[PDB]
């Protein structure tokens, strides 16, 4: 019996392919489903879509869990989260020697490099920024390098994986503001499956009793950068 | 219409009686669970009830909340849980002159404070302490000061709230242990009340957004001692 998992594998440290991109299928949100699955005697199948479509896989029933889904008011109202298993701090990332750009505000009419059909793309386009559309991050980040685009508003977790893979480049960019709170990110499923979704919150919580948790957090995290998410009691 | 929501009102800085015992009561966990009842537009009932027995009403459908209950594998087959909303951290708490107890495992044939069914009751007599058990937390601290016991198992929150009351005390206690991790607070309700754990997601959500979750936080806690968790993203 199948665990079916909604993925793009082209996001380190969260999801992506070994050898450079030519093997197989790993990471941290990765790993984590995998652990999970093994408990619930699940054989996990993943399926890979680029990111704009991985909302409507789930809703047609394609696949049954998406990951690295950040909690919002709106997905709570229509999806089932698992309890949160990491959280992630919203940078606003720019060249280092850009000067006019402070804050969140100061992005309307500047152009901001997004990935089309996620939160930061709507978030930058309410801003009155012009966009360029990016496939993933890295590609944000070069796309910023490049001249392009003034910035990017990304993630903690993908930023710094980009500078421990790149720290020569590390130069090339500044944290001009950040969120002023980090955020929760869980597994996300369809509404109508608490059993499910209460399977997966036992067992997230015996792998951080049994230090199972903190093993494949340090495998792809810095815990003095990266937040982690409380642990469980028994 | 009604949120039945189960609490033991002796319990500071969570839930507790203004005016020293003769006042509404009032708390963390109390301020939020009201905050979270208004904004569905329910009247809150309190049912108060010793800790040994809160989890029995539950069951009881006497209520059908109960607050600041750490989350645990045991419990999340059993009973339905919001998203966390606090950490704790479970301290081994000793008079600050005890010789021979410098970890958990030296509980045993120790005499320990702990209440009354509660897990860390459960854990001492794991370990084969002899248990004194106490009605509450302060009761549990007391007992340790008066040398009736020789420890007591507790999370930080109410062990800085007592010190917070007491602040030439400090040096009476030490911290002899920590649990390795903090522990996940949310609230418990019935299995198969997901309707109502939804709508209290939603809520607490939006309490995060609105910056009403740090107005509650900060009105009882040190930001710099007690850790919360992740805020939900817009």
């Amino acid at each position: 019996s199948a665990l079916r998992v909604g993925t793009d594998g082209i996001y380190p440290p969260h999801s992506f392919h070994a050898q450079d991109g030519r093997g197989e299928l790993t990471g941290f949100d990765i790993d984590l489903i995998k652990e999970v699955a093994h408990r619930l005697n699940l054989k996990v199948e993943f399926f890979e879509t680029a990111v704009s479509g991985l909302i409507t896989g789930l809703d047609t029933n394609r696949y049954d869990v998406l990951v690295n889904v950040a909690i919002t008011p709106e997905r709570q109202k229509k999806y089932d989260f698992s309890i949160p298993y990491i959280a992630h701090r919203v940078l606003l990332v720019v060249r280092s020697d850009q000067q006019d750009i402070r804050s969140f505000k100061d992005l309307t009419d500047k152009t901001v490099a997004q990935i089309l059909g996620t939160d930061l793309s709507r978030f930058a386009k309410e801003l009155k920024s012009h966009l360029v559309f990016s496939h993933n991050f890295e590609q944000s980040l070069q796309l910023l390098l490049s001249k392009r685009t003034d910035a990017t508003m990304i993630p903690d977790i993908p930023f710094f994986n980009f500078l421990e893979r790149r720290p020569h480049d590390g130069n090339l960019f500044k944290i001009a503001d950040r969120m002023k709170d980090n955020s929760a990110v869980a597994f996300m499923m369809r509404k109508g499956n608490n059993k499910l979704t209460r399977s997966i919150n036992e067992i997230l919580c015996a792998i951080h009793l049994d230090g199972t948790y903190k093993k494949i957090f340090d495998r792809y995290f810095d815990k003095n950068i990266i937040s982690s998410v409380p642990g469980c009691s028994s």
